[PDB]
């Protein structure tokens, strides 16, 4: 019998567990995010949600602005690339970003293929709405997963659906008989060997963050209760009264998601949401 | 032959029977409501109907606003949370609200699951359009039910439909043979054990209020004639000219719903509605 | 508060219940090792196939079978025919099968089984159906499988489906149970029970299409507590041999050697 | 950040001994002997012809161990037997009595319409049917040690076997031609296990022996399947009902062994009698 | 650069090719004036009508026919069955008919005829189909017509259609040829060839449903180069007479008097 092999890019995002990653468009916002306790920042030249709302094309940000943000903080810096645009990824890797987000929020560059992430040293985070999608991204080399949620609305409903769905399926796979795994793998279009891995471990092999629609500290804590490892939040934070306060509030809510007293405290006099 | 047991959050809203609960956005309005005779107030930082109209997301109100209202009156204070947002509920419970309304008027946070209300000490009120919905909410731990009615229109037609429907079904269940209960329970998607309870008692195990579209004293009294235990009325009272007058009028109409002389008196020179 | 009619079918675990139409077949079944027999005046599948109405069997025939063996005797009633059930209870049957194989007497309601002292077994194709029957008072469940074909495919589907759902329910978060219960039309309180125990509160047997020793053992591997087999055993050629073979296959379902042994020179099935 | 080492297996090395050969369905020891003397590389033991049972509207199951053992004692070449799809207990029995290969056959009445047998739980190797690459790889991922086209049963029409053989190969060669970054999309498209798709991309062939089956009625048909890239063929018991069982069986064996020799093919096709 | 397998069927122009199932029929066909015979062990139409699979005939029967006559002998193979073709070529047939009347062996691909020395005849219902077959290597084309009915209506449709399209292609502007080629799914280079010559590059025969002398002559008037006729000639009553009648009708297709003469007292057709 022949022995086949495959890999899983593990250990790259564990450092972010229990934390918040914040979108930032300027070095000033990056500084505020770091001071507020963000575990990493997502550098953006312009808010993708704003671009698509205007019917424009959202692409990789200019290296100039990404570098400026990298020079402003000490925490990890992530940046986005269009789905399938492996050259944009080559560029981000070259300038030294710590993580690349192959994001559906930017305008897809390839509507059939995602990036061959195994061809890169730099780790990637990819979006998913269910287990099948998550496992396909991981099979391609993804080192982190995040819910797709809903972009540009501030409505947490889809993030909740994706979080609950991914976990319902993970726990279901773990509960299935070994002889029932292939049929299920085919049903959800998930790579078989990874389905077997999930059956044996009862979790995803990589960190899984909530993203899209997280607008309040309550929303962030809700995602932690739903089994997510942390959350990504948008630049809306720096678009309301005291951005420093809401940013810190979300960081604290994620760190103490099971403490009602803390959650109530950080939610008080928080100002207008996005 | 094993024997199981289930619970029912009873005895929490009986103190509101025969009364009116008013939506309030400021301490000043809360004071007016209390002076008018309201049995409780519903604290809101902003009218959810207004937010939906603007296509925005309606969420739990800022604790600061809720606390200010709590400090202004002696009657019970309720507040709303989005459907399925159990963390918003954790927060409201922590700040000391007397009742939580898991409201469909706010933007649903979970389109598949409602809050596991048994995990809270604070009682919940939930909306329903029929018996099946009412019993599912009660099975989840609801301590009070209200019609969903129609919000932001001032049209009582849906509240009438919901009130009549719930009661037609309650009385029908009571009229059914014991051997016909399972088929009906399945038909309306209602928890079997609660259907049996309703069959034996001929009513819901918790207080059932009218809500959504009650704009005039006549509307309020109409709901009492249709078998409801009381009514919830919106902040529209504090904008329809001389809020104090219409507020007292509705309270008196509910208290004397079977007295045409009183109903005529309080309806006269009441001013523009909504 | 609610109840669950438990403790009535546990005695049948690991066993085979055989359909019998005569006292002679009943004796053969008992001698073969059957844990109980299902008395039938005529094979429902035959009647149904002939387009006729299949009902409760004549008490005379059931009594003759009861007097021929010492093991429990079951009999069938049409779905919703609670008077047929009153009659079977009165004559002393040990278990009643509210069977979909007989012609349904009520297309809307099943029997209010709580009104009887005698235990009932009901069929199910999934968890929702099983829990509804249990909520009505059923003390035992069986797969509906497929009747009158000898094809085990549906019994396999039902067995696997009920178990996939049971294990899924156990895996669900407590706050996700109501939505699921509503989805499969299952009594909420029983769903919570299954969530806490990871199994059905009553014995669950395979039935419908079990034609060979291999089929019977297969059902045990799929998590069933035993099997019901049709009167086809007394026609295939050697009744005593195939009957004993199925009994032994269930008792040794995890032993390939024994399974191979009892399957050899077994003549031809139904 | 590191790389967790994942592993998986492929049941290779079990069917190579059959390459370039013919496997024949036999219902009696006498036919088994004829098949072996004709040059068959293995025989498929059957108590009754599945196609006939199905046509008669009956249920086709695993054969009685008695008849399988009788066939095993009559020949020296490997003996295979069939089980219904998903019937792992029938498989446990065949393994126990010593069959050399198990055919999880769609020709028998499926026992599980949702799941195939967890073949990794067996020592004895399995051959499974497939109509395309996706199906073939799913069966291999489940542990299959050999694949065969499904073809068409009970008709003697080779058209479907041709379609399956050509389709599996078109897909295999296409996978090999694809860019590495285009493999996941294709794997998803055909419902094929991704790691095996990558394996096929690197090797340009199926990881296990692939035989033609279903509808192979004449020496010309058998040779055709070899030209289409198959490793051998499975033929039905129709050979024992034509006229000269020995001649017919020998003709197929020689046609497969010399599929690229027009003269041999013409020779063995002459005065061969009516098929089936 | 490309090729066209021309020059192989010209010898058959103005003639009749007859289906024969025995050496005796072959002799009758040759004596009647047939330019070639199509050897068949069994009538495909009969087999197909009986729901059976029609394949290449046994080499034994084909050889017996080859040894009985001096004129060319053709034989059929199933569509896409290139091994059957390898066999027919090996035994020395003069022409192979990749026939739709036999049961197709490949529903997607026809035989790569360029890989054979022996010429092939293929059927077609229109110009696109004819050109695709020719592009694959066909050295002769025939209408598909309708088999096993004796109804000439489809042969007429196919003959008229192929010619309407050929003359249309010749009438088209050079800049309109690509769009048309795409429209009828025809190889572009061959379309340009037809545009320049106003005919097919290979012999085109009528076939399928030619039952009477009048039918045969009709096909010649419609621009066909000759006709293929079924073995029905040897059953209608007097084989030698009807066979000779069809041969003479084709040779004198424009002579009403001869056509009337050979049609008289011809017994009854298929």
């Amino acid at each position: 019998m022949e022995k086949g092999t495959f890999q899983i890019k593990t250990g790259f995002a564990e450092m972010f567990k229990g934390g918040v990653i914040m979108d930032v468009t300027t070095p000033e916002q990056a500084v505020i995010a770091e001071e507020a306790g963000a575990v990493a920042v997502m550098a953006l030249e312009r808010v993708p949600a704003d671009i698509r709302a205007q019917g424009g094309v959202a692409r990789m940000s200019d290296p100039k602005i990404i570098k400026e943000i990298m020079a402003a903080v000490s925490i990890p810096v992530m940046a986005k690339v269009r789905i399938g645009h492996f050259v944009e990824a080559m560029i981000l890797e070259a300038i030294g970003v710590d993580f690349i987000d192959e994001s559906e929020v930017l305008t897809p560059a390839d509507e059939e293929h995602h990036i061959d992430k195994w061809k890169f040293k730099v780790p990637f985070v990819c979006g998913a709405r269910n287990l099948g999608e998550a496992l396909r991204r991981i099979a391609e080399g993804a080192a982190m997963i995040r819910t797709k949620g809903e972009a540009g609305t501030g409505n947490v409903v889809e993030a909740v659906r994706h979080a609950r769905t991914m976990w319902k399926e993970i726990r279901y796979v773990q509960s299935l008989r070994e002889d029932e795994l292939m049929a299920y793998a085919k049903e959800i279009g998930a790579p078989f060997e990874l389905v077997k891995w999930v059956h044996d471990h009862g979790r995803l092999p990589v960190v899984n963050f909530a993203a899209g629609g997280i607008a309040t500290p309550a929303d962030a804590a809700l995602m932690m209760h739903l089994g997510m490892d942390g959350v990504f939040v948008g630049s809306g934070i720096f678009k309301s009264g005291d951005p420093r306060k809401r940013a810190r509030a979300i960081v604290r809510a994620v760190a103490h998601y099971n403490d009602p007293e803390v959650l109530a405290e950080v939610s008080e006099d928080l100002g207008e949401p996005m």
